[PDB]
């Protein structure tokens, strides 16, 4: 393995150079006005964006495989590729002089740029560490500033990694790496980096503590779940340009605090996506009111962990009782704030650009007018507390940052006039630009006898005066010359020499100070990141609030009661999302307690069995939000999860496996016509037995749909067992169905579809008969 | 009711006397380089066609309303509006002196322009008479010269016209016109037009014949189907701007000639469109592989009409295995060719444009070149001596038209030349158009002394030769002179008056020249529509053989054998949809007679058990097609219909009343779980009551999927009944499906899904047992 290094250009070596570094990652190269790539990265990159690949010098005598794009669609590209899971490493030369170097690494799990970003995505990467009894799991949102990690286990894996919906995955490159989907981005990190003990060192110094007993860590059963914050801290700080000093806390995530939903379970009800996968009718779309964008993505947390502790879910319940009377105002506020979770996230990471702190500095303006707007009686009034409290920001900014600033820092015009006085001095000369250069124009057409002669500038030869070759000859010794041309002829003038050193010179030192000015400020922000992040949190909060607000003044929805005992109890409640799409909707009844706890559904087919079922679960789910759920009242007791089931059919047999071991006494089960598939004798079977275990070995509140009648007997037979269907009425040689719950299992009535029969049909009156 | 006439523009009172005759109808009425549409038109084409919707003028002191599209998109919007079943009247003005007239009325069932049409979209519009005990049946394709008449019931109606894939229906307005969907565009016709004894009156003068009794028709039971066929023939005369004279024969479809399916069956077999209404491969897609656009449509056809004579389908049979060795040359030829079918139709309306010759003309040699490529033995020598026959047409064609003529007849340069002598002479002055221009600029240059004079042309003045009017003291009283310029003065002269007025006369005499020989050449392709129309019926005949003979030699299709007793044999056949889906696919057999005619399919869920019936199903109606079916062989007795049944549940209970009443000993149904809905008591009665059917009173060969497990006893009641099963097996803790015919009813192996279970699932296994 000889080299050139005289077949290979210094350009190309420098390239080389990164590019050994970033073996796996593509890199943008920057090259003039683009950002250029090279070799398998430029066919990978030719592919992948249907750009053209090309040719550029040569290599070991092979012609250099090459494309590039133009760097204002860079973002464009950039999030295309992140959407296919690809990191790209970009590589800016950087110094006073010249370095190449990569500043930044963009990862499908780590973008904070609006650019790169749906406005309610929700962005996170988390980092599995597997023991094999345990599995350490650690996630980060660095737009939302969140660092959770949890202890798990190997087969509740999946479930977790669907709950977090994580669009990157950080896994030890260890040959006993968790066998898993891929899924989103999965990238793999040698080993070491999910070290406990390291972990441990590098935790305790970016929050600058003691040990981590106060998050509820202590190297003892958590060490996995340490190694692998350790981890992701470790890659936040190897992509991101500065490293981020906002990612909150780090509490332990413990089972017992979210309703729990196993990943079938979240997809089935719909919550923030269709079985379809969209956003066609889901439960965070129907409720998706919220005036800005991190409240809607803050809702979509809210769904996903509906809480346990029932003072919290009050503790939101009491707030938005108090804003029904003051939510109008409030989100006209709020509609017209920026992203400033978003924002904030941006200054963390050394990415923030000018025009955001115009948008946080007028947005913190305006959180700090809803001081007055609305005050109540609850959470809400540490909510208020914290936007005046940030007022001492917004000053600052508004002192420091032009009421609009140029979008690029390089350009000046940016930090407010009046901030440095030495500024506004360098920034001064500027009319003595043009009224000098007046004052010498006039001060030589007389002295020339010509009006064909301005005062021109370019960048190569600096200020100059131009004189056709008929004219040159006209012009005086006290004129200087350079550069040669076909009509004219160009002049410098050492009295403009000095003006060209003296703007030219107050054009740098100006441009130097606001870039010294300017990172100063964000020096001051990224300190104040605290009462930042603060500020977003209740902005979102309330946002949230507010809408829940609306929601149940504009559609009825009334606060849920919560009881100590075992109990389901809604007075006539409504599907949330089919209530939307059917202009008129019929409600009903749901009673279970310990005594009533498994419902068995027979129907008819187009009898809203499914829909009434879901509609349980929805309300649940709702209940412990803090939301009011729909419906004329409703009381829900203790839950702990809720389990679904509505292709086949070992996934059937896998789904209710898991509900089967895992369900209790407060869990709630949904299962809609099991045993479709294999036959009616296994499959009846089947059917009988899983029945035989919600109401005995887990007594779990369960909605039970099926159209086995041989299963109606179950209520004589248990006492927990509740026979109800749906409703079918004659119109006029019409079915239709009228969608109500009644007591009892709904007869035998296909025989009634003699409505357009044919026989002969006796046959089958007399084969049911079936005693 | 008094009128103005000065409260309305004689331009709108013009427009009131075309739209009072189309009140029903959208009527594009000409406005210079515009289809304008007023008043209620306007306001229904605005919402329709997403126009801006305006004024002009006043009507009764009222503003007009307006809206309008441009005439170089006109087909393009009235594609729209057809798609959206609606009517328009084309406004023209014509004269020799002008009126305003109608032209033509475009209506979705009477379409033959290309730029209406899809590629391989059939258009037919029926009309349906009905007396109450009959219905007259009648419909034509105006594309295709189709023209047919039935008999037929009330019930039986839906069936047909879901057959005959109507574009257009024509009702009678009476009180009894039957109820029905709306459906396409559904067009009353005040009663009358479907008069039995004018109908024939109008019959027996188009065809010029003495009766009807050669067609099979007189007037006894026939009355009102002629009618029908009457009110069709009247509707063309009044929509279509020539009266077409290319109706092929009137043939009485009776019941016998084709496989009867009904409504349902064509959906479920998806033969041209998918259950959710697509191309999405379909079996009219799957076997598409047609040079010609009308050997599509034909194929389309014979899809949906399967032969029940045994001779045609072996003169079918016959020609395409004899293409075996000819079709990659065929269908080359073929593919260069255009719609000839179309082209004929727009002939016949007096629709064709110019380069409708030009494409008709070529292609018609090619055609003629096709007497070499192949010959054969069967109803093939037949179809290649119609190609010569037509060569006196493209011989005419090539002599009178251009290789390449002009868009618009209007504006000449169409008749091609040697055609007619006192064209190419009165076309030949031409050269002397720039010739004696050049002979006179240079005429006038230096007898003027400017070089600044040239002879010019504007559509107002003719021909003039301008001066400025510095120089316009310069020029001769020679010159005539007329309007006044701002720099210059233009200026006539008799030496070119004499040439303007022997230029543009030739130019007039020649257009007009143009126009009387080609509507001539016209008049003698009308009188040739006969050999044109058999011309594109051997085209498109032979496309479709041609591609029954690539697809049987390129994916291994046999000739099936037919029997005159009651058989089903299938060699190992497979679904030809499915087969190119799926890489593998697994092929069955099928044996079934008159001691074996119900096979009972029980079997788990993705089990092939769908796929194994429509398969059964498709490769019988392909069998009768003349095409090859999908196996190593086959061998099929008589069958008259084939039934299939694959929401709910009175639509399940109506199609299966529908088969259990109407299906023979010849008949084929197909079944797939029956019973799905209502309970498994009164579902299991009434799929054991339709099986007690097929059985005993009504011995059809049937294929019945079910998931009862109650039925599997059938086999041991009945001699004609046979249990068959689908195969599932056990690989690696993981179940698969091989895919493949047993015999007997699969066991019970659901309990064998413990493969992921938990349990206490003896509960299970303790109620089956089942004895
Ligand atoms: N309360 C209601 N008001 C109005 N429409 C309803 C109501 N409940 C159900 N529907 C409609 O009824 C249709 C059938 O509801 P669904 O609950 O799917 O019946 P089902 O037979 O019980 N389905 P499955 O759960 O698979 O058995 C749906 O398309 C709903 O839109
Ligand atoms: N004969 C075959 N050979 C190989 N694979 C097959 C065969 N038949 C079906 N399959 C595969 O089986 C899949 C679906 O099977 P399907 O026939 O729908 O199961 P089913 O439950 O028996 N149908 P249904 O009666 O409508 O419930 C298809 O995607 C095929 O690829």
């Amino acid at each position: 393995q000889s080299m050139s290094k005289s077949a290979v250009s210094p350009m190309m070596q420098q390239y080389l150079g990164i590019k050994a570094q970033h073996t796996d990652k593509l890199v943008f190269y920057r090259m003039g006005d683009f950002y250029e790539l090279f070799l398998d990265d430029a066919v990978e990159a030719a592919k992948l964006l249907d750009i053209t690949l090309t040719t550029r010098g040569q290599m070991d005598g092979v012609p250099i495989k090459m494309a590039g794009v133009p760097f204002h669609a860079a973002e464009q590209y950039l999030a295309r590729l992140v959407k296919l899971g690809k990191s790209v490493a970009i590589c800016e030369q950087v110094g006073e002089p010249v370095e190449r170097k990569v500043v930044r690494i963009v990862t499908p799990g780590t973008l904070t740029d609006s650019a790169l970003l749906e406005d309610k995505e929700t962005n996170r990467i988390v980092a599995v560490s597997p023991d094999k009894k345990y599995i350490g799991l650690a996630w980060a949102s660095l737009q939302s500033g969140e660092f959770k990690t949890k202890l798990t286990t190997a087969d509740k894996l999946n479930d977790e990694l669907a709950r977090l919906q994580a669009a990157e995955i950080l896994l030890p490159d260890s040959k006993n790496a968790p066998q898993l989907q891929t899924a989103s981005g999965v990238t793999r990190l040698n080993a070491w980096q999910f070290a406990a003990d390291a972990g441990e060192k590098l935790l305790t110094e970016y929050f600058g503590c003691q040990d981590l007993r106060g998050f509820g860590l202590d190297s003892k059963e958590h060490a996995v779940s340490i190694g692998a914050a350790g981890a992701l801290l470790n890659y936040i700080r190897l992509t991101q340009n500065l490293m981020p000093q906002h990612l909150d806390g780090l509490s332990l995530e413990t089972d017992s605090q979210y309703i729990g939903m196993d990943a079938a379970t979240r997809r089935n009800l719909e919550i923030t996506q269709t079985l379809s996968g969209k956003k066609t009718p889901t439960l965070f779309s129907i409720l998706d009111g919220c005036a800005t964008h991190m409240g809607s993505r803050l809702l979509a947390l809210w769904l996903h962990h509906p809480l346990r502790n029932r003072a919290h879910i009050r503790a939101r319940q009491e707030a938005v009782t108090a804003l029904e009377s003051q939510y109008e105002p409030l989100q006209c506020h709020l509609k017209s704030i920026a992203d400033i979770e978003r924002i904030a996230a941006r200054i963390a990471v050394g990415n923030a650009r000018p025009r955001d702190l115009a948008s946080l500095r007028d947005s913190l303006f305006e959180l700090a007018q809803i001081d007055l707007s609305a005050t109540g009686s609850s959470l809400l009034e540490t909510l208020k507390a914290v936007f005046p409290e940030t007022l001492p920001v917004a000053e600052t900014l508004k002192a420091a940052v032009m009421p609009e600033p140029s979008v690029w820092l390089k350009d000046g015009n940016v930090i407010n006039h009046g901030f440095h006085p030495e500024l506004d001095e360098l920034r001064r000369i500027q009319n003595h630009g043009d009224e000098f250069l007046l004052d010498l124009e006039a001060k030589e057409r007389e002295r020339t006898g010509l009006s064909t002669l301005k005062v021109e500038f370019n960048r190569v030869h600096g200020f100059y005066i131009e004189l056709s070759k008929t004219q040159a000859e006209q012009a005086p010794a006290d004129y200087q010359r350079r550069q040669t041309l076909k009509n004219a002829e160009r002049f410098i003038t050492p009295e403009l020499k000095a003006f060209e050193d003296k703007v030219l010179t107050a054009q740098d030192q100006a441009l130097a100070l606001e870039k010294q000015l300017f990172d100063g400020v964000l020096k001051n922000l990224r300190t104040a990141l605290p009462q930042l992040q603060k500020a977003a949190k209740a902005a979102a909060a309330l946002d949230v609030l507010s809408t829940f607000s609306a929601l149940a003044k504009e559609r009825n929805f009334v606060r849920p009661e919560f009881a100590d005992y075992p109990v389901v109890h809604i007075e006539n409640g409504r599907h949330p999302v089919v209530e939307q799409q059917v202009r008129h909707f019929t409600a009903n009844h749901t009673d279970l307690d310990h005594k009533h706890r498994l419902m068995l559904l027979t129907g008819p087919n187009m009898g809203g069995k499914s829909t009434y079922m879901r509609q349980v679960a929805l309300i649940v789910l709702l209940a412990h939000t803090g939301c009011f759920v729909p419906a004329d009242a409703a009381t829900i007791g203790p839950v702990d999860q809720i389990f679904t089931r509505i292709s086949t059919f070992m996934v059937e047999m896998s789904e209710t496996a898991y509900i089967l071991h895992h369900a209790t006494e407060q869990s709630i089960v949904l299962m809609d016509e099991v045993g479709r598939g294999t036959s009616t004798f296994d499959g009846l079977a089947l059917a009988h037995a899983i029945a035989e275990h919600l109401l005995q070995k887990n007594k779990s509140f369960s909605l039970f749909a099926t159209h086995y009648f041989e299963l109606t007997y179950l209520p004589e037979a248990h006492a927990a067992a509740v026979n109800m269907h749906l409703s079918a009425l004659e119109q006029g040689r019409d079915i239709v169905f009228l969608h109500q719950i009644q007591p009892g299992p709904a007869g035998k009535s296909y025989g009634i579809a003699v409505a357009k029969l044919a026989g002969l049909p006796v046959r089958a009156l007399k084969a049911a008969q079936k005693h």
